[PDB]
């Protein structure tokens, strides 16, 4: 039985265990990081349909009963309860509605513009105080620029982006040490402490959004609201720092590619981002379901209380929908892919994440036109340096 995560040779590829199972089955069992037996789904037409078929959800009927993941914060197991999942769901939803409008979007959108040529800034100077020596893209720009996004999209007060970043970094491992443990409390408790912050002057954020909620629905607790601003910093930061590393190791590991894009930032970047979104692959397992009846897909018996991991991964390299599907090429005429999943559980955060790709790429390569470059995905699994130089 193939056992996740699955390995591979280099940063841009994608293991090859995933081609091999899709050849013989779009759903094939494996195990889990946790040991346990999950259906994987590597193809793009059986993909979509789980994203899209209310019998999978994030609840399990009897959760002590199932598969286990991992033991990651999120995609690691059963979440929430069964009976009402799908009205969680949609006043989760709901909630967050105003945090990602447009209003707020185009507020966000101009302070993404800021911290990116700050990063930028901060990558020059670097490059200034090591004259001769390649620096670290990730270091300046890929891992710092999105969770410097989630302090302005939570609303973190300026001046402790420090502690804040410092926090997150502690509970980011989601090692379950004793270190860890207390620092999702220290991280919690700063959350609370925000909300009373926002409570004594409400700003168009998300915490302020959700002191909202509670004074009209007194069912969402602190913890409730503790929980949700901290799975936004989970869904949202190193998910997209990935996405600025390994999109610029597309662009520098072939000049040609380089030298189109730069030619014509403006023009190529909403093709170019669409294509490092459907070729960026991370995951070492997939995004989690359970069947909540027994569901017969592609010849394959799910059976009620299942696990079934979806490679958006793999359903991004299917060659039936993808021609030449390893190759880079931002002119692919129709390109949508899974990237931020689709149906009711799409990535709420697919504009803000845009906007941060395509705000990032033209800025990068404008300020640096010489730039160049100088095994398996881990559930937590941090982000890969990209030494680069000009
Ligand atoms: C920009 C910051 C982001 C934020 C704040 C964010 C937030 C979220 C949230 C709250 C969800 C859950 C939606 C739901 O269950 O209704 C979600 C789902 C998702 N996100 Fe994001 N996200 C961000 C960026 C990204 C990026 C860069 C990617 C990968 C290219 C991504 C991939 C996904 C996927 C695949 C799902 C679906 C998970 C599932 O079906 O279980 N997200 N995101």
């Amino acid at each position: 039985t193939p056992r996740l995560p699955f390995a591979r040779a280099n940063a841009l590829a994608i293991a090859p265990d995933y081609e091999v199972l899709r050849s013989r089955a779009p759903i094939s069992r494996v195990l889990t990081p946790a040991g346990d037996p999950a259906w994987l789904v590597t193809s793009y037409e059986e993909a979509k349909e789980v994203f899209r078929d209310k019998r999978f959800g994030r609840s399990h009927p009897a959760p002590e009963q199932a598969s286990r993941i991992s033991n990651a914060a999120i995609q690691d197991g059963p979440s929430g309860d069964f009976e009402t999942e799908e009205a969680e769901h949609k006043r989760m939803r709901r909630m967050l509605a105003p945090a990602f409008s447009a209003p707020r979007m185009r507020a966000l959108g101009d302070r993404i513009a800021e911290l990116t040529d700050r990063c930028l800034d901060d990558l020059q100077a670097a490059h200034d105080a090591n004259p001769g020596a390649p620096v670290d893209l990730t270091d300046f720009l890929a891992f710092p620029l999105p969770v410097l996004v989630i302090c302005e999209l939570l609303g973190v007060p300026y001046a402790d982006r420090e502690h804040f970043r410092g926090l997150s970094e502690r509970i980011a491992r989601m090692d379950g040490g004793e270190d860890a443990q207390a620092a999702m409390a220290e991280f919690k408790a700063y959350m609370l402490k925000l909300a009373e912050a926002k409570r004594a002057d409400p700003q168009p954020d998300v915490i302020s959004d959700l002191v909202a909620v509670q004074a009209d629905d007194p069912t969402f607790t602190d913890d409730d609201l503790s929980r949700m601003a901290t799975g936004l910093l989970f869904a949202g930061h190193e998910t997209t720092s990935t996405r600025i590393a390994m999109g610029t190791l597309f662009l520098l590991s072939d000049t040609a590619r380089r030298d189109r894009f730069a030619a014509d930032p403006d023009g190529e970047v909403n093709q170019t981002v669409e294509e490092i979104l459907r070729l960026t692959a991370t995951s070492g397992t997939g995004l989690l379901r359970y069947a909540h009846e027994d569901v017969e897909i592609a010849g394959t018996r799910i059976r009620r209380g299942d696990a079934v991991l979806v490679s958006s991964d793999a359903a991004n390299r299917d060659a039936s929908v993808f021609a030449d599907p390893d190759e880079f090429d931002p002119g692919r005429t129709p390109n949508v892919h899974l990237a931020f999943g689709t149906g009711a559980h799409v990535c709420i955060g697919a504009n803000l994440a845009r906007t941060e790709l395509r705000t990032v790429f033209p800025k990068l390569f404008r300020r640096f036109p010489g730039l160049r470059l100088a095994v398996r995905v881990n559930r937590v699994g941090g982000v890969d340096a990209v030494p680069v130089t000009w």
